[PDB]
């Protein structure tokens, strides 16, 4: 029955906040609120957003800066801007073109696609959208070790150059919108189907997580690293000691995230946790940051705070809903141009310059 | 004619906050507002709730955690979760099965019932509900010493294995709702009738507190302990010197509480007072915490901050209003499952692990 | 033309904040807003109110306290509770009985009436209400020395036991309500007619001429407390004029500790600007004040019920403070002065 | 483009009200060009709320009467410690344009800052000024010789200082203008929507050396928020520091301008004068800026709203409002003169705007 939008078009993006209410008009109610909502009464989602006001950028002048360069490299991938696509389940909730739509946007823009293990599209379908573009695969682990070896082998054969272990979802967050909507997936999840008691199609996220592994330990990081022979990111980190644990267990990257506030409730805004994590990582491996990035100023602040790249999520999926691959592309294009302005005004010629920026501490918070 | 709800059934519970509005639909106006309301313009009731955003939980990963155990023990009672029922007067305002209904819920769930001296039900009617389950008796002291000895004897005979002295209500708080509604009890209080010079039934709360003891001193604690031979909690503690006072006077537990913000106004949120009290207590006796617990995240935060258990109040009474014993049971069950999720996500295998959690300090407020 | 309320009745006071809205319905718009309004967009008036949430009271248990005594003494006067009436001219906006109505409430209650030298009522009307009760007189400095000597003499002659010199009003505050309402005070007995160039000698000279103890009123900076005492002020009145004067200044309560620290108990401290609750009286005492002064809530009581309505507000404050003493473990007023307070760095939204 | 043309004195109870009043007489695009700021305007609101961070003390028995607002800056005697900020395109607000503003300013008795993006010629503004003092604000061209030309034509007009605005190498993200598709409805004679783009991006400390080297005049570097930039600009030959965030129209999610001022003033250490702008709306704000290290403030938006409502007379009503508003504040804070204001204690308010 599920009526996702199908129109493909470029969209004007004045800011990404506006994209939420615009997408609400064309995405089915249940799937829309699955995308936009968060745990509890969403205080931690708001904290993700308001955390950006805690550290403020300085305009800098006579900086000898012209035509700032947004390109950077991560684990040997040359990318057009210091952002990648976050792994997000079930893109068919936003658009009929689903993950193949997002992939085409990401590949044509020139950055990395993260593929969710809970994708509604097959590796084949996503691949067609990517048309050779770089991809990282995000695993939600099976309890069965051989099923993990199989999923990993499949992802690597498909072209994955890194594995993302998402470990902050051993059980579902208390997502009140989905409870109240009795939200259930309107389609299957071909990559993890093998460990579900049928198809994801009738099921709640609660029961899908939880078919997944609960008893994740540092051993799983060493094992995934060992088996795949690929660099492994550990995703969902908010406490510095977990970054140290992950690196000691063989991780090649740290991915700071609170899952866009969809997991543990009454936790800090993700940005506030980043400096402590970056201090503990001590440059040993690259850091991806996510959860609340909406503006070029947010990309800059994350890099100035110890991140190497950020990952984008909800705004790209809202762009997807509004215009397919072209809509998603408009959002990526927006972020690149937004960051370019910020770079010029802050005195940053290149991405490495962003990493060195002074930030103004704002002890007053949001209301100032 | 007090028309209290009488239907008995389990209820859903997405969050406890929503229970308040739902119960307002079925509880008479005067009694509902007596349960819901607090002192002054209720700024301190809001402070109780907002204090939970001062200390934030970290999600933790690769912890090596599966199927967390919420069971614990207090003063020798094995309980199924680290929460007990708070002593609350006049449960007949919420539901026709009154205190016997709450007792049945509490006993079936498998935790401790606290019986209010201002119960609308007799020890006998409660005992029927408890069916042998553990109970603690909360006294509001008579001015007459013999009457106290008799109340305590009756409590101990009925099966009480601890006594709670509530000492923060020697006069009533400024409860604006009840003044504006001219609230008065619609039924009697059997346990304390002996000192009311009549029945609680015509009476304002102002005047029932007024009949109880005002000149409580540390000797009262010693005398209750000496007479009953039961461990004594002192309830209402917000200042660390009161913890020292109480222990020196023979108390076997400290119960940190601001009476659900129903007493002194323009005081701190209760959770903000707990660390100073726990430091002062220095593990000499158990600590019970209450005043604003609404979520599994709050149980975890209270324990991480030096409580051994928490006491639940308003949400259980709204639950009783909505479905009698089964509705109250649904609330207890919600808290146990809510805590179980929180334990999985924070890395806590058992209740003692919650007590050692790191908390992120949030110096910004509620508005972040 | 001015049609103040004239009805005389006791009123139920659940809290004093509700009294403003209630009063607005029986007092002419212009006059009502002259009473209620403050400078600029009234951010400092809100600061006076929200400052109370910066220091929070503890409940205290097993304190051996039974029937707290609210009574106290200030420069010789035995009063039933540690609050007095603040000097306000224009009670006539609130009620036909003007300053005489408030004087009667204050006298029957058993505390001190501060009488402005600007009052719309004649002293003889006022003296009827006072019925022997104590009174202090508030003045502004005139530009003309003989006017001052004359007004001072008149105050002494009228039974005054202290002089309150208000010096925070050398020019008016920027009161937007009064400007937008084109409000014109209708009664006889301004900032500009009075003395602008007030110096410490003015206090010395008022101290010399009057036999009486002099309060300096409007203090918010501790250096002015030093200055005043050195000049023969027998008391410090901490006030920001109900936020009707300097805009974008601190809430009055936030200034109290630093001033009390400097005064070092040399002279009594009266605190005002924002008192609405018994909790507020407790908090001001715990922070260094000896008594507080009441303003707006009494005037709203006067609008609603004349002397009886005003008495209902004073009675409210006494019973409110009495609850706060019982629960904080204070047997008496000296106990309030020694209370621990909880620091709330989160402020109003917590 | 239907700019208002009515000339009259106006009532000013406060400058905040002027924004809604002007909205009713200025065309939608132009008005929102003037009123608007970057992003969701959080930093514009920060500019305003920053004033609640440091609070004035009233003071008693201070021996004060008839406060003197007059001061002096770079050899100019002005009647109050404020000047007119350089604002583009005054014809958006009123048909009399920069000449209307220039008249109010000159008649009130302070300094006119002329924007490189003015829609009036030097000669039209000169007529409004009638010999009054003027400073000129340059948006640098990419060609060195054309800057030399502009600076010559400015100097020859009578500019006694040069203001280099260096915080606009590209435009801020002004959502109102994007949504309205704002385009200028008239020319800019001094430099003749993609302007900024044509102007110089790669500004360096060399440029400020070269502007001072070439022109006669003391150079202000405008748009400073970071104390390292004030040091840089002094090292480079600037004779003045102009602390500004361009009224929040440039970098978004940056501090309110007033919160940056003490750190800049400390680093300047009285080496050169400091002009402060971005959010000044009350006499209390002029006071607080001077108490925090500024020598004068620059006024922007309220003056333009005044111009929209009453041409030169409206603009004058605003300048007069600020002068009287400051006078009251001076009386109540115990300040006899401008130097007094610069020594005032401020109460620190760690609580927000919400207190
Ligand atoms: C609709 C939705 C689905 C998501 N699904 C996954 C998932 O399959 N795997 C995963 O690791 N993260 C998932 N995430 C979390 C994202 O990877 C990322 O952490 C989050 O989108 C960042 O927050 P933001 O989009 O608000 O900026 C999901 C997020 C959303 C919005
Ligand atoms: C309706 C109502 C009645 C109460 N009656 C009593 C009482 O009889 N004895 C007592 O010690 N505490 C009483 N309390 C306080 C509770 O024990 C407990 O401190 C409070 O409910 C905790 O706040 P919360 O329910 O908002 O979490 C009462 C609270 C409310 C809600
Ligand atoms: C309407 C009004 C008139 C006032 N008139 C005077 C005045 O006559 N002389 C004086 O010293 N203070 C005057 N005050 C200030 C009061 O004495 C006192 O400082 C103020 O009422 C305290 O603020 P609050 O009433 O909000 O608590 C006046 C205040 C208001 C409300
Ligand atoms: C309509 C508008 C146009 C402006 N044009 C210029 C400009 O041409 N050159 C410049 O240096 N500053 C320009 N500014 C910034 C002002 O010089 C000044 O920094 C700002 O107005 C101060 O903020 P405020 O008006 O909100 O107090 C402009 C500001 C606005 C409001």
């Amino acid at each position: 029955e599920y009526n996702a939008p199908s129109e493909i078009k470029y969209i004007d993006v004045v800011n990404t906040y506006d994209l939420e209410e615009e997408a609400s008009k064309v995405v089915p109610h249940g799937g829309f609120n699955y995308i936009a909502g968060a745990s509890g009464d969403e205080w931690t989602k708001r904290a993700n957003d308001r955390a950006w006001k805690h550290k403020l950028l300085y305009p800098r002048l006579a900086q000898d800066v012209e035509a700032p360069d947004t390109s950077t490299e991560i684990l040997g991938h040359k990318i057009k801007a210091p952002f990648i696509m976050a792994p997000i389940a079930a893109h068919g909730l936003a658009h009929t073109t689903k993950e193949a739509g997002t992939a085409r946007a990401v590949s044509e823009f020139g950055t990395i696609m993260s593929i969710s293990a809970y994708s509604g599209a097959t590796f084949e379908e996503i691949s067609e959208g990517l048309n050779g573009g770089p991809r990282w695969f995000q695993i939600y682990m099976a309890k069965d070790d051989q099923q993990n070896r199989d999923i990993l082998d499949e992802a690597k054969s498909d072209g994955a150059t890194a594995i993302i272990l998402t470990a902050d979802s051993t059980v579902s967050g208390n997502r009140d919108r989905d409870v109240k909507n009795k939200f259930v997936y309107p389609f299957g999840m071909p990559i993890v189907q093998r460990y579900l008691r049928g198809t994801a199609e009738g099921m709640s996220l609660n029961n899908i997580y939880g078919a997944s592994k609960q008893k994740i330990s540092p051993r799983d990081i060493e094992e995934i690293a060992g088996h795949s022979g690929l660099p492994v990111f550990v995703k969902g980190i908010q406490h510095p000691e977990d970054a140290d644990m992950a690196i000691k267990r063989g991780a090649s990257g740290i991915w700071v995230s609170n899952h866009g506030a969809r997991q543990l409730y009454e936790a800090p805004g993700s940005f506030d946790t980043l400096p402590a994590i970056a201090e503990r990582v001590n440059k040993r491996v690259p850091i991806v940051f996510d959860s609340g990035v909406r503006r070029g100023e947010h990309v800059a602040k994350a890099l100035a705070s110890g991140a190497d790249v950020v990952a984008l999520g909800r705004p790209v999926l809202f762009g997807l809903a509004l215009g397919g691959w072209q809509g998603a592309y408009s959002v990526l294009d927006y972020f690149q141009k937004d960051l370019t302005r910020v770079m010029q005004l802050t005195g940053s010629q290149n991405v490495e310059d962003l990493k060195g920026l002074d930030l103004f501490d704002n002890p007053y918070g949001y209301e100032y």
